[PDB]
């Protein structure tokens, strides 16, 4: 069967573990990918390494046969049909012909040597500038005080929305510049963050998971704090990581919320 999430996660998690694979690009259910790495010679010594992507019915490699001659320039592709019933479409391009390839929706860059493309940039992560930091921690916090006055004011489900839509999504954007800071990589999130699973540690997934709470008034609250608690956590480890200053929003709107939510 494999899903369009389960078949993603397996071409992003091969290329985060192979040191030759720098840079990854995307574009029926057919899969377009395109691994730029350094040794393109390297992956032909032979098909082992692909076993990782499971059982197929068959393969074509179009630059590596006789009947057809090879004119895909220095790339190298691979055109498979798996049993599952998926197939994809890989080419392995070369590193140094990035640049390129861009000026004539990219998933993973570990050298961030170029710079480049965007409605995307929603889902783009790579390291903050001091003030796309700021930026982030304004409005985590403006947008939480929208679910504080929910709260209060029994609109639960107003409260809901701002807190899957925009005050979530914001920790887990903290949360990824901070993995972006060990590593140094500029990654995508995808579509609704489906790729975050793949970048946090269990821990980190435990305590994103732990932001989540059954339906209820009081739920919510500990929903909110569960992100306050965390949001301060990765911002102040990526401002201190960073040298940016660390905000005072974090505080003012403590001393807020903490005010209505007690009387």
């Amino acid at each position: 069967l494999r899903s369009e999430q389960e078949m993603m996660d397996i071409f992003l998690d091969f290329a985060l573990n192979d040191e030759r694979i720098r840079l990854v690009t995307l574009e029926f259910q057919d899969y377009d990918i395109s691994y730029f790495v350094t040794d393109v010679e390297s992956f032909k010594e032979n098909d082992q390494w692909l076993e990782i992507f499971g059982k197929r019915i068959m393969m074509q490699k179009p630059e590596d046969m006789e009947l057809f001659p090879p004119e895909l320039g220095n790339w190298f592709s691979y055109i498979i049909l798996f049993e599952d019933g998926n197939k994809l479409d890989l080419t392995l391009i070369p590193i140094r012909e990035a640049e390129d390839y861009f000026a004539n929706k990219v998933l993973l860059d570990k050298d961030s040597f170029i710079n480049y493309k965007v409605n995307d940039r929603q889902y783009w992560i790579k390291r903050p500038t001091a003030r796309e930091f700021d930026d982030c921690c304004n409005e985590f916090w403006m947008v939480s005080t929208y679910v504080v006055k929910g709260l209060a004011r029994n609109e639960i489900l107003f409260a809901i929305d701002h807190l899957n839509e925009i005050v979530r999504p914001n920790l887990l954007r903290m949360m990824a510049w901070h993995i972006a800071s060990q590593k140094g990589y500029s990654f995508s999130m995808g579509k609704n963050y489906k790729f975050m699973k793949r970048y946090l540690s269990n821990k980190e997934w435990e305590e994103l998971m732990s932001t989540y709470s059954v339906n209820g008034y009081q739920e919510m609250w500990k929903s909110l704090f569960t992100c306050y608690a965390l949001f301060r956590k990765y911002s102040k480890a990526v401002s201190e990581g960073l040298a940016y200053k660390y905000p005072d929003y974090d505080e003012g709107i403590t001393k807020y919320t903490e005010g209505i939510y007690c009387s």
